């Protein structure tokens, strides 16, 4: 899920196509406006939520198969998928809500960091090779700033 276009555009738009059964409609709504706004905060880039299927970032939940040739595997292991910048699905991003979709410490994934590394996909971000850093392609749960000093640099890099 690697690509090498990055949005020609800097006012980006987000659909939530559908939701996950653990968290209420206005958490998931707020954990995914923090997600972006963390982009948006070190970028001239923008997030605006919108209800229509021309959206660049279209976000849903899904299980197992559902669309794209590449179906979630059940509690744990892949936790969602991202398609790096273009268009058509290109850009979307996919929790797999067989997780158990949480926010801070506990048990269940954090939602809000989880979407926040997603978007770093959706953007045109790699993975980052720095274990502190939130493009580690590793979930684990820790306080404070979500962006490393890598992620800040990588995403500038872009745009
Ligand atoms: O697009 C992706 N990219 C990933 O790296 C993914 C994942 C998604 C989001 C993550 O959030 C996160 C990243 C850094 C710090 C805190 C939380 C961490 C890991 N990991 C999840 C763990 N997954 C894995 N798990 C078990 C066995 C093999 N691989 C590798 C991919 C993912 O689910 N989707
Ligand atoms: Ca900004
Ligand atoms: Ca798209
Ligand atoms: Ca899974
Ligand atoms: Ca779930
Ligand atoms: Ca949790
Ligand atoms: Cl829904
Ligand atoms: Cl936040
Ligand atoms: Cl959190
Ligand atoms: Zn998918
Ligand atoms: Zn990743």
């Amino acid at each position: 899920f690697e690509g090498d276009l990055k949005w020609h555009h800097h006012n980006i738009t987000y659909w939530i196509q559908n939701y996950s059964e653990d968290l209420p409609r206005a958490v998931i709504d707020d954990a995914f406006a923090r997600a972006f706004a963390l982009w948006s905060a070190v970028t001239p880039l923008t997030f605006t939520r919108v209800y229509s299927r021309d959206a660049d970032i279209v976000i849903q939940f899904g299980v197992a198969e559902h669309g794209d040739g590449y179906p979630f595997d059940g509690k744990d292991g892949l936790l969602a998928h991202a398609f790096p910048p273009g268009p058509g699905i290109q850009g979307d991003a996919h929790f797999d809500d067989d997780e158990l979709w949480s926010l801070g410490k506990g048990q269940g994934y954090s939602l809000f960091l989880v979407a926040a590394h997603q978007f770093g996909h959706a953007l045109g971000l790699d993975h980052s090779s720095v274990p502190e850093a939130l493009m580690y392609p590793m979930y684990r749960f820790t306080e404070g700033p979500p962006l490393h000093k890598d992620d800040v640099n990588g995403i500038r890099h872009l745009y």
